[PDB]
């Protein structure tokens, strides 16, 4: 199962063959053997290991310790599994025998000078030259290193390393050469990729350890494809590889590395290869623990902000403010993994605008990388419509990082370019879903996913009017259909209290949301095929909808469109009917969630959003701790 | 496991819903039930199937037999098998009961009209919208259509159908519509398809069936991504699809086409898919039975021409002879293979010059494909260079088909865009080679399968210059060394005729057959790796190589380089050392192949050919006849 290589000798005069440790040779004569030959023997110096075997079968035998009857079906293989101290120190003879005379017949003499040369980076054991999924698989993992490490840099544009923690998030890679040194004077040693995979990532050769940033050399880069490794340290040379591209249409993830040792006096007479696959981009869905809550502040937003932050202050969260308020539809949190060096990655919305700076300004630090798509010929729906479920299991295939939910229409959607990105990442399948029917259309505004310690270890909520139907026909048969919704509030616009008998009694209130229930439902249904989800799992939160244009609307604050930071979630505060002093809706959300071991804390936003169609997690933005599992063993 | 919708009824008023057959559809209720609700019964019109279930398990059960205990959790089912013959003529009744009062409490009533919507094109069978590898895999087959049947045509190329028989190589897809008819002055039929797969196939709508051109009316093509089929024949109509390209580099060979019920009352309430493979071209190797030999008749061609004739004459072969000498360098004969009609398809080299106008003229006949790729920005190896491989098993893979055989150099070819499409024909992996040594570098110089009734069914035959030392020095030690090799032989030149002594005490001949030899040995090991052959298999046939620079050209004529018809092979006449008479090269072949039951028939092209570098299989082209092997169970 290795590398196989026929040298041939003469009985002439003899060979001087150059072969690398580990690897078989065949050995055979150009010509014929002696008149006369009816018998063999094979000698070896130490440390040559020679093997007799069929050409049929496949059992070795040690070959040098008798006389061997001519058989021109048996092979010689001589091995070297230790390189040689100077050029061919060792050798192999075979002399041919007959019964008749005493002497040898003929001698035929091979000279061997052992070189072991290897190519290695980060073979992930727990093996050829590929890479394969699965919890048997093996590999090396490149990142993208899409952030800003050093001071100075204002990492993928540099041609340099101008940092000395920047090469963390680089791979290494290390070719010992071991064998005389006379030997690298007669042959050359040349590291070298193909140029689609040049343009995808470089790598660094090093001319001094560990101290120098001059001394990480640059040597395979976007027209550098192939280079002559002078040996600068001796039986070993190292590099640092940086991936500068992700997973897209036109790129698979894997880059291939080689090495080749060629004899210019030029022919090649080894080479071996070293495959890294890029790691992909991953999300995190709102049932993973947080970290950094992002929230903006605006020319009048006071108790939102400070409701935000007395409230991640319960999850033990951060409070990245930006001064500029949609900071959930500008960004999305994810991360690249990597067996050394798993840091998170922000992508950035093509919708610009309001927030259009604050990535490439305020997001990337030492650790957070950026990646961002924008199309050639534009973006409505827009990572507000961009979320990710929990690790599912559907179709008979097993989702552990969870699949990607984003928003579209069945006959026609958001841009292809941002969707070849996701589905190229390959390890969080998306589903498509019906959005088209909202007015902004985000896939947060009816769905939301929350952790509650059984079951499936979370719940999917989804808006439902006709949960909201049932809520406001029990409420009248209890007689508070005289309550009114829109009761305790700072007038925005003096916006008209409506009672639950006027809304139960609108016919085309009650039709639309009909319509609405619809929609869900039909995304509902994709939902529980597309995700293996039973309605044991599924919540349906009382919502109503109004409506300007031939889109909805949300009637009252968006009760799903919350932000979920672990044990704790932040709920835009229902200005629903109070009944006993106490909002019913909130009541009602009470009674559905705080089973749950959730704690809810409603946010009065009417003033700040939801008259602007916004709710609390279209305008606050949270990362979160990476998952347990791994991505590569995913088996896709 | 099939589509699942929720159509959602209220106590106020009846709802109207559009059901497909088949299909299960799931009944709630917008709101509450009545106050006091207790039990409930389901009634619905005859061919009407109601079930009732719980939403925790997963078994049916009859619903209209009983009155059921009210329970929020349990759901109703309703399929209609068989479509409706007139507008609403079925509905469901839900009743609502309690213990207190005798009459129902309350009804929600749906009326139902049910649309029976299928596409079918060939299921193959011997199962969602997914094409499958294997044999217990399902999809329909597309073929290319690069022929033309016509006689007017001079068969992609028109937008129209204008042969009655051009339509055999079509792929039929039928669309049931059955339904009462009022309901498509509702609702829209619309096919379509991605227009990426759009500029890959068409679709042709029938209008008139079996006999006019012109009824076959074009409703998909490059533009046309979308079309609304007029029921003109009434629920069912008859598409006729053909494909525009073979897989490439950007196509993965797979397009889809939908059907979609629209209410435009516009809202999609049903689509159904059908995907298409593209069936890839298969290359046929010499160990299958011939159908036409193709060979040159030029200005001094003489005997070469009847040779051929008459040698082709006793295994059954046609022979077209083209007027303009390297027929087996600008094409290769393959095919492309369909449930219904597989056709062999040419593929034409962009090595032109000589026959540059022979493919596009005298060989796409009715049932002959053309396919060409000619690169952007030169070859210098084609299509001698292009051969494959019986079927083989290696690496654990198995190769049915074969592998595809090519040559190039290691350190750096073939241009790029023949690689990538025999790459992306997927069904016979190539294997690149190392042939860059010889002076043309074609793989056929060195390397041939014949079919030997042992083993394995076949030989695989490598030119050897160590068979030849062997074969040389052995009729030496009988005395034969003053033998001539070019002593009978038409004077081309003059060429000075050697003797076997004179060749083996040549000492640079010598040396460079051992290095011709040891870049075969190369070849031979890899051939050895990558198509699980041994020693068994492998033939080594005696050639010796001249050489008038750095690379290599033969000394006499190319042993291998031979045309393979089934039982019968027309070798080059070696014209060697004549020892007893016969030419021992000649004794030599013949006790290495009529052993295997082949018929060795020894051709003079010494004036004709061998003196511009080529032999017999270099100017004889040949198709076979197809595997018996399918493609498409092939699990690459
Ligand atoms: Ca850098
Ligand atoms: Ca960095
Ligand atoms: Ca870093
Ligand atoms: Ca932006
Ligand atoms: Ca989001
Ligand atoms: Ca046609
Ligand atoms: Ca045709
Ligand atoms: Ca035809
Ligand atoms: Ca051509
Ligand atoms: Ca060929
Ligand atoms: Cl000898
Ligand atoms: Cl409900
Ligand atoms: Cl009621
Ligand atoms: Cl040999």
């Amino acid at each position: 199962m290795s590398l196989q290589r026929i040298v041939r000798v003469s009985l002439e005069h003899p060979t001087s063959a150059v072969c690398v440790a580990g690897v078989e040779t065949l050995v055979d004569i150009y010509g014929s053997v002696p008149e006369g030959t009816e018998m063999f023997e094979v000698y070896g110096t130490p440390g040559v290991d020679i093997y007799i075997s069929p050409n049929m079968e496949r059992g070795r035998e040690r070959a040098d310790t008798r006389r061997w009857r001519f058989d021109a079906t048996l092979e010689i293989i001589v091995v070297m599994n230790s390189p040689s101290n100077d050029l061919n120190d060792s050798h192999v003879q075979i002399s041919y025998h007959s019964s008749h005379e005493p002497l040898p017949l003929a001698y035929a003499v091979l000279y061997l000078t052992c070189v072991d040369i290897s190519l290695d980076c980060d073979l992930n054991c727990e093996d050829k030259r590929q890479w394969v999924w699965g919890p048997s698989g093996y590999g090396g993992i490149l990142l993208v290193n899409c952030d800003r490490d050093d001071p100075s840099c204002d990492d993928n544009c540099d041609q340099h390393v101008h940092c000395l923690q920047d090469l963390e998030d680089m791979s290494v890679m290390v070719l010992r050469t071991q064998g005389p040194a006379a030997l690298f004077d007669d042959h050359k040693l040349v590291l070298h990729t193909s140029s689609y995979d040049a343009k995808r990532a470089q790598v660094f050769h090093i001319c001094g350890p560990e101290d120098v940033c001059e001394a990480y050399r640059h040597v395979l880069g976007q027209d550098k494809v192939s280079y002559e490794v002078p040996r600068l340290h001796g039986d070993e040379e190292r590099f640092f590889v940086e991936g500068l591209s992700f997973p897209d249409a036109g790129f698979t993830g894997l880059i291939s590395f080689h090495v080749t040792l060629l004899d210019d006096s030029a022919s090649p007479i080894f080479t071996d290869t070293v495959v890294f696959r890029v790691a992909p981009w991953i999300m995190t869905p709102s049932t993973l623990p947080p970290l950094e809550v992002y929230v903006c502040r605006v020319r009048n937003n006071t108790c939102f902000v400070d409701a935000v932050a007395e409230l991640a202050r319960k999850a033990g969260c951060k409070l990245t403010i930006c001064p500029q308020r949609w900071i959930q539809d500008e960004m999305e949190l994810g991360y690249v993994q990597a067996p050394h060096k798993t840091l998170p990655v922000v992508f950035d919305s093509p919708r610009n605008g309001e927030l259009q700076d604050f990535p490439y300004k305020r997001i990337l630090g030492p650790d957070f990388g950026y990646v961002t798509r924008e199309p050639r010929d534009s973006g409505l729906d827009s990572f507000g419509n961009l979320e990710v479920s929990p690790p599912v299991v559907a179709n008979g295939k097993e989702y552990p990082l969870g699949r990607i939910l984003i928003g579209g229409n069945l006959p026609g959607r958001v841009t292809q370019v941002v969707r070849d990105f996701l589905h190229a990442q390959k390890v969080q399948p998306p589903v498509e879903l019906f959005v088209d029917w909202l007015a902004v259309g985000h896939v947060d505004e009816f769905l939301s996913f929350v952790p509650a310690p059984d079951g499936k270890g979370f719940r999917m909520l989804l808006a439902s009017p006709g949960a909201c139907f049932k809520l406001f026909q029990e409420k009248q048969k209890c007689g508070h259909g005289r309550a009114l919704l829109f009761q305790g509030v700072v007038d925005d616009e003096q916006v008209k209290t409506i009672s639950i008998n006027q809304v139960l009694s609108n016919k085309d209130l009650i039709n639309y949301n009909k319509f609405v229930q619809s929609c869900i439902d039909w995304n509902r249904e994709v939902l529980k095929r597309e995700l293996g989800l039973a309605e044991c799992d599924i919540i349906d939160i009382p919502q109503l909808f109004k409506t300007e244009r031939k889109k909805a609307t949300a009637f009252f604050p968006d009760l799903v469109n919350m932000l979920v930071l672990g044990k704790h979630l932040g709920i835009p505060k229902p200005f629903g009917p109070i009944i006993n002093g106490c909002c019913c809706l909130e009541e009602k959300v009470r009674s559905l969630l705080e089973p749950l071991g959730l704690h809810c804390t409603f946010i009065d936003d009417f003033t700040p959003y939801h008259m602007l169609h916004g709710e609390v997690h279209c305008g606050t933005n949270v990362c979160r701790k990476p998952f347990s599992f791994k991505w590569w063993n995913m088996v896709p």
